[PDB]
């Protein structure tokens, strides 16, 4: 719960520490059904103005299946999209296009509406039944059909059957325009108590079932929902969650920032930038790295990112912020002469590179401004600050509360000769730039 | 409303000219209150198909309530959110959290239903009272249920309350599949009589208002929604909206392509290009420079961007334009040797980049093929060109009316000598360049 | 139908083979109407429950139009828009806002409610009436408002109405939130029925209709909506839809990989990496490269790619998978010193690219680890294989079956000298490596 950050003003870096993790190392397939009932093209002699709204919203629920059977005949369904994320659920969805494996699933849902089942490719996975639509239309809409003339019975029946059908049409439309796939799971996927109940009833400890239903929004955000079949009677589709391997372990995020040398001009002044900024966590004897932060989303002091994007790391990759010049792991930095001004929001506070004749300060939202950035890298942290603001560009600090540590010293920069720099190097390293000047020195 | 373009055959870069800025500098935040009743899990008796109907659309009720308290426990209304662009939201947001300032807009509303606010942080927030959901249940729905056994009134009644619960629903559909904040704000959170009311009654001057009125689409587009409570009966969130500070500077539009040395090959032809490429305009004696294409929306000959994504340059700038080799400003550019075609189409015409055995041509509707480019950099005005076609793809030329100028001159890439040229800068400059000479023709 | 892969040991790249292409090169647009009613504010004398259920669900009609109007006042509708991908789409919008070309395409369609016109820019324009609102609206509802007292008449004809204005508030939706462009194109604005009746009246050969028609899913994510007028009681908005033009050429997709030398350090080794991954297709004598992934989609075996994305590449391209150092083309490599493991899951198999102490490993479902990868740049095909784990990072390999080639060669990383290759360059090539260490060996 506590939350620290050092800003090295050697590097012109921050980290900010004292977060937990929640990675996810795993998927959990469970299959979603939807009762459904194959019908006839039925017709009735005479328009009848309580038949016409029947006859209308029997053609949604004759289009919705079709658009559903158009998405079967494309991908993930089939061939393509087994190289990504969705690989644990197209395994499934796979599995499905077996025989009797609908009629494996349709009869163990029409005692509970809800149980595990144990597939012919050998996986357990738990199967719902969130809509019997096949129930309400064989008892309450099939006869009335077919008399060869229909009944004029009470509109309360098509009030009732736009209801049931309702959550089938925005399904559809759901997969029709996401190609399948939507994530997040949405609640018409599946709704909060069927959520909560799919996580109460999973392979998971009683520590990681307290995990998923204390962050519901998050898990929704981090799953898919994959449409399978439409195949006798029955409408399946899988959703994937993720589950959590490891928690609680030490994370913390590199914030970077431009250090150059401080000369007006105009001129030639140069620079150097740490890269691989981003989200590290430990994960078994190493560290797990997230270069993009799309993800990683933070909730409170826990930080769940997916392993799927993420490069793992020695240990030793955390020596970049104590001492950059150590031997132990050669640390990657970043060369231009683009001398722009500007300004990094931590999570305790803000790194501001101020450059040329650019006015960097920051303000309070009562007194006014409080510190004017001189020429350099140098940082703030929120308590007391509210923006920041670098030439025509304003930031906002974040106001959670932490204590800052300001870490004193030499910014390296100084220590090149810029006649002998290379101030252009993409992705290169310390040790890479330090060889790069002994040959120029011959 | 006059658009000019030129072109410069030297630097193989064209400028679009005559815009009109709008850049956003401020955030405007506006609660909006949904008065809700807070109900006990009341039940009926029997089974009546006019009080069925009324227990499944208030389950809709109670459900969207249930998954707007799982968003209100998750990002961004705590912790996590405020180094962004919804910090100024976020701040009324957690204000509401206390009390009683969800008492102090719930009495402001109960006799107006859209008043202003000051809370306990000192802004003069605008409160707007969008549905009372708690009049309409109280009034039809409560006392109907209360009895112990439930009437079989009309089911007028049961239609009414759907079309009242409608908007609620969404708001919450809309939050659940977006992590609580939406962009652009839909006619679901705010409708256009309620948006129009709004812009007219801000702390603006009328200039202001006509712009934001006249381009609401826009203002709709780069606002934001923020979720943030269910506390005592009212349902609030924060409707974040565009402040533009700066009007009716200029603005102009910078666009490059590869500029090579014409060899046919199967071999080695030298390439720079200019960066930097984007949105410019002036803003308080500098000039604000876009990169990102996303953060600009051009209507008509206005240009919204939103400085925040923004880099403050040096007036200077300009003079890569008009003299790529002026001491005053250093002019970055690139340096490849991939000498492959493309095209780049600008506001009023196409700069063509033809290199190798690549046919580039330029061709009219009706006409046919009406000017066949050579090797080199080229420009063709939209006067009488409707496509071009570079190899095996087509590009089709913006027909908007403005006055074209092509400024001959001689490549610049034809002035360094190729055995000494540094043919892969990623992010150089020429007085970068000029001096990685110097040292190479020791 | 047939897929190989091959593996080049000696690049550390993998090529798919056996695909066949649907490159598009043109677009077809269509014209979708919806006839509306001009009213007048009419209002009655008496508030009924059974009128007042009309009175709110004609001011969903009357801010669904308000909201469109809005629409049309802003881009891409007027100016911007014209240098992208919906130019033919706005083209077809601009002519519509002459006159009286509304007057052409509603009186071809008071007969039929689908026909063919010629507008005066001479584009044969397909015109659909999906809804004629005025029609309903005029005869059962102008009426009873137009008495001065309006009558009590039946509550179906209120529902009546909420299912002939569902499909229009939608459509309204979709494009307030999208700024009148949304793609894919949803079964509102055309249904599955309407979507197939538009392929088979196409002017296109009879095997590019079965193509479009068994691929309506991919037709709908290439295809474009954009609103247009509110003029003369039609609305109309302009459909783009997808001309493939590139039917049946090979395809193949390239597959890079870091190539470094193998130590473990802690130290100093080198590494390469084929450039230029993604989708190659044959076009016209030349080669068609997409880099993006994003714009090509792959099912069963046929790629559907979009040429406006590309980059038009001589056929001397592929021998960069047969001969690195062929000089009849200047294959293109990056290099750095990142030592780093990853991982590349290709159509059938993965590549592995494993260094410093990570341990790689591929793992069959049942079995367990079958193979462990040592340092270097190995490949496993899909036989057998099930996962490959990368460190802490987890992959699972694409089960479609095709049969593999294991390329055997020396890796071109071992015929540099270390200390002479240049190991920072970002986009260079084999002659411009080579070229650059005889400048060193001086
Ligand atoms: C951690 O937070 C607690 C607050 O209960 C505080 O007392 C303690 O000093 C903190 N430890 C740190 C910042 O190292
Ligand atoms: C600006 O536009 C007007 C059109 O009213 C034209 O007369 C004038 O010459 C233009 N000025 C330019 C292009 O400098
Ligand atoms: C192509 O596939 C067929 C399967 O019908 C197979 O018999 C043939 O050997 C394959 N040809 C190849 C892989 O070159």
């Amino acid at each position: 719960q506590n939350i620290t950050e050092e800003f090295y003003q050697s590097t012109c870096s921050a980290v900010s520490k004292g977060y937990l993790s929640a990675l996810r190392t795993g998927w959990y397939t469970s299959v979603i059904t939807i009762e459904l009932s194959n019908i006839k093209e039925n017709k009735c002699n005479g328009t009848d103005a309580k038949v016409k709204l029947i006859k209308q919203e029997l053609d949604k629920y004759k289009n919705a299946v079709t658009e559903l059977q158009l998405l079967m005949q494309s991908t993930p369904a089939t061939n393509n999209g087994s190289g990504s994320a969705i690989a644990s659920g197209v395994a499934v969805c796979k599995v499905l296009h077996l025989e009797g494996e609908v009629n494996k699933i349709k009869s163990a849902l029409l005692s509970t509406n809800k149980a595990v089942v144990s597939l012919s490719n050998g996986v357990s996975v738990l199967t719902f039944k969130v809509l019997d639509l096949k129930n309400y239309i064989d008892k309450q809409l099939l006869p009335i059909l077919n008399k060869q003339s229909c009944s004029i019975s009470n509109i309360e029946t098509v009030i009732e059957f736009q209801q049931k059908n309702n959550r089938l049409l925005e399904i559809t439309r759901e997969f029709s325009v996401n190609a399948g796939v939507t994530t997040p799971v949405s609640t018409y996927m599946l709704t909060n108590s069927e959520l909560l109940s799919l996580i109460n009833d999973m392979p998971i400890t009683n520590d990681q079932k307290k995990l998923m239903s204390n962050n519901v929004q998050i898990v929704r955000q981090q799953s898919y929902s994959i449409m399978c079949i439409i195949k006798e009677e029955v409408l399946a589709y899988v959703v994937q969650l993720p589950l959590y391997g490891v928690i609680d372990t030490p994370c913390w995020k590199l914030h970077t920032s431009p250090l150059c040398t401080t000369n007006t001009k105009e001129g030639s002044n140069i620079c150097l930038t740490r890269t691989d900024r981003g989200w590290y966590c430990d994960n078994a004897g190493s560290v797990s790295f997230f270069p993009q932060a799309e993800t990683c989303k933070v909730q409170s002091n826990r930080v769940f990112c997916d392993t799927m994007n993420s490069r793992t790391l020695p240990s030793e990759v955390n020596l970049c912020n104590v001492d950059i010049f150590n031997p132990k792991y050669d640390c990657k930095i970043m060369t231009s002469k683009t001398d722009v001004s500007s300004s990094v929001i931590t999570s305790l506070g803000a790194i501001v590179s101020c450059y040329g004749k650019t006015k960097c300060t920051a303000s309070n939202k009562n007194r006014g401004i409080i510190k004017t950035f001189s020429n350099g890298c140098d940082y703030v942290s929120n308590k007391g600050v509210d923006t920041v603001s670098v030439g025509n560009t304003l930031y906002y600090v974040n106001k959670q509360e932490g204590k800052s540590l300001y870490v004193k010293g030499e910014p390296i920069i100084n220590f090149y000769d810029p006649l002998v720099f290379p101030s252009d190097e993409f992705d290169a390293s310390i040790s890479q730039v330090n060889e790069k000047i002994n040959q120029s020195l011959a």
